[PDB]
């Protein structure tokens, strides 16, 4: 769908992005492009604030306002966290906090490094006659070295791309509850369940490309922002462009639509009944690019898979209905493993509820969304 920005390929993920900016921004390129030899050197702050306050008015298209944001955002994560260890600045400099909050003010995203930045813009094909596979790809930036970003990004980005598989089966869901067709939807939801069960398989790729403690202690503060945040309490000043601290979240797959998308489909209410999850998902919504967040405001509007196939009293199509709710239980259940692995157990070595990087009690978080998931099963109900 051109409409929402859907590629066939590789669904809400930006395809084919730019590596590159035009010569008036080569400033920017370049500080963001050797981010683990200045961090590293201890002279990243001093580079960004003697830097001059270049315009946005010379990005022409789409994929080059979004590099810049790739660019801009990874450079203030650097900046703000530093090397790392407790040092933050609370106050970006104005020339590079001006264009980067008038350039998320025209596509309509936050001024903070989001999902849509650094997932969905930050990679780029090695060869393109070769398929979208981890050997035949690479990110376009990165925070430090053994940071394992390049794992991390990609193994996520590949999970996006799987899980997306099951969007241009969306229209052929709600056709055939229209139309009364009661084979179409079962092949149908059966095709989302086996797009989703496949999106399990490929999360199994992370233990290979990114390293527990690497993850823990380098990339995973470059990730984090300043909304429920004790290092940056107030929040973060964005100098010349507005007046008192502004508090946003940090990044997370929390603002992939995908995975929203899937529980909007199946009726599956997450950003229902006023509790701090729903909370979180559907805020994270604003973290979205507009056509994407266009997008699930015009997947809510339909009729409701569940109520359609609660009343047919038909055990294909129930049984159809809970393998998608079962993959994403599944799913789920994973990404809890892959928590214990990379953040409890990093967390418990080194030498009060627990913080994700997108600002939530993570495991009351991820444990009422998995929970509120398995109440969706009907189990032949
Ligand atoms: C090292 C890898 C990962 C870690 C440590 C991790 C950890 C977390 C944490 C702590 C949250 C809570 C939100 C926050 O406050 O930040 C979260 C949310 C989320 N993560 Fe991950 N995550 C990882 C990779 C992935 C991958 C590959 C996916 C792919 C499907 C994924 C899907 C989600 C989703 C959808 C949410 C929002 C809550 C939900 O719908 O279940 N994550 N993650
Ligand atoms: N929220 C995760 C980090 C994370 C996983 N996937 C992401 C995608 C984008 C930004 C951050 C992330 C954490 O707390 O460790
Ligand atoms: C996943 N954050």
């Amino acid at each position: 769908s051109k409409e929402y920005h859907i590629d066939e390929e590789v669904g809400f993920a930006l395809p084919n992005p730019q590596e590159n900016l035009p010569d008036f921004y080569n400033d920017w390129m370049f500080i963001a492009k050797h981010l683990p030899d200045l961090i590293e050197s201890g002279q990243l702050r001093e580079r960004v604030e003697k830097l001059n306050m270049l315009s946005i008015d010379h990005l022409t298209d789409h994929k080059s306002q979004r590099l810049a944001r790739l660019v801009l955002g990874c450079i203030t994560m650097a900046y703000v966290w530093g090397k790392g260890h407790g040092d933050v600045r609370k106050v970006l400099p104005r020339n590079i906090a001006v264009p980067y909050c008038q350039l998320s003010k025209k596509l309509e995203l936050p001024p903070i490094l989001v999902y849509a930045d650094c997932v969905l813009a930050n990679w780029k094909k090695k060869d393109p006659n070769k398929p979208l596979t981890y050997e035949n790809m690479d990110v376009l930036f990165s925070f430090r070295d053994g940071d394992c970003s390049k794992g991390f990004f990609l193994v996520s980005l590949l999970v996006e791309i799987a899980a997306a598989s099951a969007i241009k089966v969306i229209p052929t869901v709600f056709k055939a509850m229209q139309m009364q067709e009661r084979d179409t939807l079962l092949k149908a939801l059966l095709e989302i369940a086996s797009c989703l069960e496949k999106a399990l398989q490929v999360f199994h790729q992370i233990h290979d490309h990114v390293n527990p403690k690497a993850f823990f202690s380098v990339l995973r503060i470059y990730l984090s922002g300043w909304k429920g945040n004790p290092q940056l309490s107030d929040g973060l000043v964005y100098e010349g462009f507005w007046e008192d601290p502004k508090e946003f979240a940090g990044g997370s797959a929390g603002q992939s639509s995908v995975f929203q998308c899937f529980d909007v489909l199946l009726g599956i209410q997450q950003t229902a009944g006023g509790g701090h999850a729903a909370q979180f998902l559907q805020d994270m919504r604003r973290y979205m690019p507009p056509a994407h967040r266009n997008f699930l405001c015009s997947l809510e509007s339909n009729p409701s898979v569940r109520e359609f196939v609660l009343s047919k009293g038909d055990a294909g199509l129930r049984e159809a209905y809970d393998a998608c709710v079962k993959a994403l239980v599944s799913l789920r259940s994973y990404h809890l493993q892959i928590v214990t692995k990379y953040i409890l157990i990093p967390a418990s070595q080194q030498p009060l509820e627990a913080k994700g990087t997108g600002g939530t009690d993570l495991m009351n978080f991820l444990k009422t969304v998995r929970s509120t998931t398995e109440k969706s099963l009907l189990k032949e109900g």
